[PDB]
């Protein structure tokens, strides 16, 4: 049983628990062992933003009730770039390969679209994290620079990093 | 051919002044973010982000004064999680009328210069307008590379998309 929804401002305990959780289960992200190092208040106020905001959005993935993964959009203000949607995806290991993160991201993308701000989305991935790539790319997203040390993982070492982008 | 120059890091004090500088800038081209709307912060926000900026060992904001006026401004951002805290992102704008001077250049160099003494960080990094070649040709100059291109990476003139280089160097 799997509901995908829009998060809400009473989401924000269980949210915060489930970062801290995927936290530790890679090092594919910014999240390293220190978790998300924000309060559920602070996770309330971000999600009550995200959901006034016209070019912004966070969508949860519920499996049997609890959150299972997440996809958020972020955007800058300025007219220069508000345009442009910064996106994130996680989901729990323990669901991968499953499609959850394609179905995410379809709607995420379908949102996207619909808002009738953005008209760029994108992200940075490690080129070692070939799951990321070939998801991104599944759903349009091609590769547009490539950046050396554009990530610091086990204590020393760099390593690089992929731009995808997909016009909408 | 006669000034006086001074280049050193921004301190609480240039707040009101380095507001002032942001909000001129803004007004003379649109080849960054910065807009008509200006820099959107008051002089008793600025002196926060100018506390944060020379009280982080990663960041940094340096200040060219010409004649005793802010001509010019270098600054260096930053994320403060282990995966990224080695980058910085750089910024740099330069007062229409005192452009093609080498302002630009000193500016960047002692930039990177701080960079590189800080210890912590290992790459500097911009986007910047494919059109903006002024500001291609300086960074180039000082050892960045493009490493890539964005379509829509800025929108101009109420209807008109361009693009974007990514330009990087390591430290
Ligand atoms: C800024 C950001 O978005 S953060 C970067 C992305 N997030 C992360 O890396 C966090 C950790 N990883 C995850 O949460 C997940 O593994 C995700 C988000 C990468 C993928 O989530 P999933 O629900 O497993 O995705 P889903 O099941 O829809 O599809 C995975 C696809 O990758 C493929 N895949 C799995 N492992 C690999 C691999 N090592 N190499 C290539 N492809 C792979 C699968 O075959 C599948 O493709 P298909 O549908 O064509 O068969
Ligand atoms: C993220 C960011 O940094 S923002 C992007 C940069 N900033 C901006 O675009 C804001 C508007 N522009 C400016 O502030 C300035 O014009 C800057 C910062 C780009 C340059 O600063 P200046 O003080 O003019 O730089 P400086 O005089 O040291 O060097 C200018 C160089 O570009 C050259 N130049 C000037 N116009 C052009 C052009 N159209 N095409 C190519 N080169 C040019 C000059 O000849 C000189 O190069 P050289 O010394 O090798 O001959």
């Amino acid at each position: 049983e799997l509901l995908i929804r829009e998060a809400e401002p009473k989401d924000a305990a269980e949210l915060v628990a489930f970062l801290n959780r995927v936290s530790l289960e890679t090092d594919f992200t910014s999240l390293d062992g220190d978790g998300i190092l924000l309060t559920s208040e602070e996770m309330e106020i971000f999600l009550n933003k995200q959901a006034s905001s016209d070019n912004q959005i966070t969508l949860l993935a519920f499996l049997n009730g609890k959150i299972a993964g997440i996809v958020n959009i972020t955007a800058d203000q300025r007219k220069r770039v508000r345009h442009i949607g910064d996106l994130f995806i996680v989901i729990g290991k323990r669901y991968w390969n499953n499609g959850l993160g394609s179905l995410l991201l379809e709607e995420a993308i379908e949102w996207a679209q619909a808002s009738g701000i953005l008209r760029r989305l994108q992200l940075t991935v490690q080129t070692r994290n070939q799951a990321a790539v070939h998801l991104y790319q599944k759903h349009g997203f091609v590769i547009e620079g490539s950046q050396e040390r554009g990530a610091y993982i086990e204590e020393g070492k760099f390593i690089d990093v992929y731009l995808m982008g997909k016009l909408i």
